[PDB]
């Protein structure tokens, strides 16, 4: 199912699809990120909870977290070796949300990691990506919205609005770090789309 991420002058916002089992896909994997797995909740949750561990396991060990080319690094290194969904045929492909605390620049800190099948991967230039089902119909939607990004709320509203054009969760990540964004917020928002 689709999971759209976009910068906005401040950070980034990631929403996902969803629908006692597990139903989220979209998960704070430490202070600075969020993993946005495209396919079933369980396989997105097992995921952001492996590479949670990966992240705190490092600095832990070093004193220190990992820099966000190596936030990277470790996630193409969990996708490389995921046998586990490629003999199952599950989808698995995560869309990386991110705040990179070591940018001179605060304001455009925010950052977006694309990964293929393979593990290679490739940081967003253009401010905007989705991944999943309607992600032709999430990418065009945010491309026609994209201007009207000026702030966090309005990252957040059109986040919400390609997703119907393709309630979901969403995380709100700046320099204060990444936040769940309150459910009755988004509820709001799908409304008034």
């Amino acid at each position: 199912t689709t999971i759209v991420a976009l910068k906005y002058p401040g950070g980034v916002v990631m929403a996902g699809d969803r629908r006692g089992r597990d139903v989220r896909k979209v998960y704070i994997t430490d202070d600075y990120t969020a993993t946005g797995i495209a396919g079933t909740a369980a396989v997105a949750v097992e995921f952001a909870r492996l590479y949670a561990v990966e992240l705190e396991h490092y600095e832990k060990l070093e004193g220190v977290p990992l820099t966000f080319a190596g936030k990277i690094n470790r996630l193409a290194i969990m996708v490389r070796g995921n046998l586990a969904a490629a003999m199952q045929g599950l989808l698995a492909l995560p869309l990386l949300a991110g705040y990179d605390i070591h940018a001179s620049d605060p304001q455009s800190a925010g950052r977006i990691v694309s990964f293929d099948a393979a593990g290679g991967w490739n940081i967003e230039e253009e401010g905007y990506q989705a991944v999943g089902s309607g992600s032709l119909f999430a990418k065009s939607s945010m491309k026609k919205l994209y201007s009207q990004v000026t702030d966090g709320d309005s990252g957040l509203r059109v986040a919400v609005e390609a997703l119907y054009d393709a309630f979901p969760t969403a995380v709100i990540i700046d320099a204060d770090g990444a936040v769940d964004v309150p459910e009755s917020r988004i509820a709001e928002l799908a409304r008034a789309i």
